[PDB]
């Protein structure tokens, strides 16, 4: 059985706890936390892409009103987000199952761009997803798995103060 675990879910969740936030920009800012995964399961011999893109988790648009985000506009459908590559990909199953597989390089903006950065709607809110592709083999698979931990809202700066002391104090 393929299993896929949150690494530091302790940390994620006092972030989750304060309604978690993520800064975009037009250039795209890297996550913090990180998104880190530890995957058991894998045939070590085959080979695997590891993707990760944000789901929409409401059709709202969010806004901090008084303290507290608090639901928005009229219901919008949200589109998926476009996906990022895990730079190590493609890499044998011994290799992904070596360390925990660490998001550390994606970057998130609120512009559509050249490349590599993702593009997000500030002020709506996202559940990362990623996708583990076993590649080159005869049979294609797919297997996804989300965190719901790792929540957070898309934002240009940070509104709840909370949030940016919990940044500092562990970055
Ligand atoms: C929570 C919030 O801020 C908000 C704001 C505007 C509209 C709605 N939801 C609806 O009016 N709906 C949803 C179901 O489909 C049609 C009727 C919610
Ligand atoms: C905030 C808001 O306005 C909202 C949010 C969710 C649902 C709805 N509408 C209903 O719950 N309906 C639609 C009519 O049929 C009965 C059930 C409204």
């Amino acid at each position: 059985e393929l299993r896929v675990g949150l690494e530091e879910s302790e940390l994620w969740l006092r972030f989750k706890e304060l309604t978690n936030e993520m800064i975009v920009t037009k250039n795209g800012r890297r996550m913090f936390p990180v998104l880190k995964v530890n995957v058991s399961g894998l045939d070590p011999n085959a080979m695997y892409s590891f993707l990760l893109d944000f789901v929409a988790a409401d059709n709202h648009r969010w806004k901090y009103v008084n303290g507290e985000w608090v639901p928005g506009g009229k219901p919008e459908p949200q589109a998926p987000s476009c996906v990022y590559i895990h730079p190590d990909s493609p890499n044998f199953g011994a290799h992904w199952m070596k360390a925990p597989v660490s998001f550390s390089k994606v970057k998130l903006t609120n512009k559509l761009n050249g490349g590599g950065q993702i593009m997000l709607n500030s002020l709506h809110k996202y559940e990362p997803r990623i996708h583990i592709v076993r590649v080159g083999g005869p049979q294609r698979m797919i297997t996804s798995h989300c965190f719901p931990e790792t929540q957070f809202i898309a934002v240009t700066a940070y509104q709840n103060e909370e949030i940016t002391a919990l940044k500092i104090k562990y970055n």
